[PDB]
C-alpha cells in the first residue's frame, strides 16, 4: 500500500493545465473544461494524472497508455491492469491518492462550516447526536473526522450506499434484539486516518492493516516529467 498526495501551493499555470490535459482521455478533457470553477478541474485533472504517473510507472508504461473504466456504481478502475487498484479523494489545495493490490478507499476534507445536511442522513442519530455534543468549536473538525472515515469506507466498498451483495449476517442478542455483522468476518477492512494539514481530515480505508508511515509528495514538476 502505499499513499501519494499533492499539495497545490500555487494553481496550475496555462501552460501546465495545457500539458496536464493532454495526458487525459478526451472525455475527461471535457468533464474538466465543464466545470464552472477551474480549482474543481484542477483537483480532478491532477488526481486523474497522479493515478496515471503512479500506475504506468509500475508496469513502465507511459502515463497516456492508461485506460479508464468506471464499474458498477462509478468507482474508477484500469481494466487491464486488474490488480493496480487505487482511489483519489481532493479537497481544497489537496489531491491524494491511495494504491493497493485489493480494493482501497481514500477521502480528504477541507473542514469547513458545517451543514445539518449528511449530517441528518449520512451520520446516524448516534453521530448526529455526538456531534451536537461537541462544543461549537470542535463541531466543524469532528463533523468531517467522522465525514472521512465514513466516506474511506463507502469509497473502498465501491458499491454505493446501499450494502447489496450478501455482505451482511443477522446476530440477535438480548431479548431477541438485531445488531447486523457487518462486513464480513472473512472480508476485513481497515481505517487509519493521517494529520496532512490541520484545516484538512483525512482517512484510507483498506482490506489490510499494513497502512504505509507517510504519504509520499509529488510536485506538478514530477508529475510532468516524462520518465519512459
Ligand atoms: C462517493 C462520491 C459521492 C464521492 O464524492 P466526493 O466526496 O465529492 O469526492 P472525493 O474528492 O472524495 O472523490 C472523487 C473521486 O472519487 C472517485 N470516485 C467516483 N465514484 C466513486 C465511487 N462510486 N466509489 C469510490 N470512489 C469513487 C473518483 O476518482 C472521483 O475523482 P473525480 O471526480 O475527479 O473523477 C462519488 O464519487 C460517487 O458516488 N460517484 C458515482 C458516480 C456514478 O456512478 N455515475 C455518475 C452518473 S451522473
Ligand atoms: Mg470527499
Amino acid at each position: 500500500m502505499k499513499i501519494y498526495g499533492i499539495y497545490m501551493d500555487r494553481p496550475l499555470s496555462q501552460e501546465e493545465n495545457e500539458r496536464f490535459m493532454t495526458f487525459i482521455s478526451p472525455e475527461k478533457r471535457e468533464k474538466c473544461r465543464r466545470f464552472y470553477h477551474k480549482e474543481d478541474a484542477h483537483r480532478t485533472l491532477l488526481g486523474d494524472v497522479l493515478v496515471r504517473s503512479v500506475i504506468s510507472r509500475q508496469y513502465q508504461l507511459d502515463k497516456s497508455d492508461i485506460r479508464f473504466s468506471t464499474q458498477e456504481y462509478g468507482k474508477p478502475c484500469i481494466p487491464d491492469l486488474p490488480d493496480a487498484h487505487f482511489n483519489i479523494s481532493h479537497s481544497g489545495r489537496w489531491v491524494i491518492g491511495a494504491f493497493d493490490s485489493q480494493p482501497i478507499g481514500i477521502d480528504i476534507e477541507k473542514t469547513k462550516p458545517i451543514s445539518l445536511e449528511i449530517a441528518k442522513r449520512f451520520f446516524s442519530k448516534t453521530e448526529y447526536s455526538d456531534l451536537l455534543a461537541k462544543d461549537k468549536d470542535e463541531q466543524t473538525d469532528y463533523f468531517y473526522h467522522l465525514w472521512s472515515m465514513k466516506e474511506s469506507f463507502i469509497k473502498q466498498e465501491g458499491k454505493g450506499l446501499s450494502l447489496p451483495l450478501d455482505s451482511f449476517s443477522v446476530r440477535l442478542h438480548q431479548d431477541g434484539q438485531v445488531s447486523i455483522e457487518l462486513p464480513d468476518s472473512h472480508s476485513p477492512c481497515y481505517i487509519k486516518t493521517y494529520e496532512v494539514d490541520p484545516g484538512y481530515k483525512m482517512a484510507v480505508c483498506a482490506a489490510h492493516p499494513d497502512f504505509p508511515e507517510d504519504i509520499t509528495m509529488v510536485s506538478y514538476e514530477e508529475l510532468l516529467r516524462a520518465a519512459a
